[PDB]
């Protein structure tokens, strides 16, 4: 069956993400953080998602963590806990570097590069909804020819 070993390798506070803080859980397999007052992990990555992490510059009273993920996203965190905040980020960095080689999975550039587009064109992604979600034609049939020209004037057309 489905294993999941959620073990808690990680207790962090005083989170604001989404604009709102709470506590971040780090585990074995995975990244989750949560509101705090709520129970409820509303961001939950897997380190076999996340390529990378990155931190702010030091010596700042902005503790922000941000996490990449392979499928061309990320993670971004406030560690307003000014009392551990640094240090908290710091062993979060250090932990999920650990479990993050330990489940590295292929780089998906492929994806990346497909994820990339979407956000800089909004009428590619547009299109994309219009096509290809309305099971007009495959999702490689419009990146045929995106992939090959990112120019939101040809974007206009398939």
């Amino acid at each position: 069956m489905a294993t999941s070993s959620e073990e808690v390798l990680l207790i962090v506070k005083k989170v604001r993400q989404k604009k709102q803080d709470g506590a971040l859980y780090l585990m074995a397999e995975r990244i989750a953080w949560a509101p705090e007052g709520k129970d409820r992990f509303t961001i939950s990555h897997m380190y076999a998602d996340i390529k990378c992490q990155k931190i702010s510059p030091e010596g700042k009273a902005k503790i922000q963590l941000q996490l990449v993920l392979h499928a061309g996203d990320t993670t971004n965190f406030h560690f307003s806990n000014e009392s551990t905040a640094v240090k908290e980020r710091d062993a979060v960095k250090d932990l999920l570097q650990q479990l993050l080689p330990k489940f590295k999975r292929k780089a998906n550039k492929e994806l990346e590069e497909k994820n990339r587009m979407l956000q800089e064109d909004p009428v590619l992604f547009q299109l994309y909804k219009d096509l290809v979600v309305s099971q007009v034609i495959s999702a490689e049939e419009f990146w045929a020819n995106r992939l090959n020209v990112n120019a939101t004037d040809s974007s206009s057309t398939s």
